[PDB]
């Protein structure tokens, strides 16, 4: 199971889905922090 | 060899894999720097 989960983790369709959530978190944090400072 | 490596560097499946690591580094650095300031 570990080998299959890492092999599907090395795919394209998973990695776009990861970067979307990461960019969303960065955008919200950037806006909230810029508001504070 | 140099021509083939730059031609595969101009692809889609490589470039998504590059942007994922770059966004991850930016997110971790943003969180650590926001913690410090």
């Amino acid at each position: 199971l570990a080998s299959t989960r890492q092999d599907e983790s090395q795919s394209v369709e998973h990695r776009i889905h990861d970067t979307a959530e990461k960019v969303g978190a960065m955008s919200e944090l950037l806006e909230r922090e810029q508001e504070m400072v």
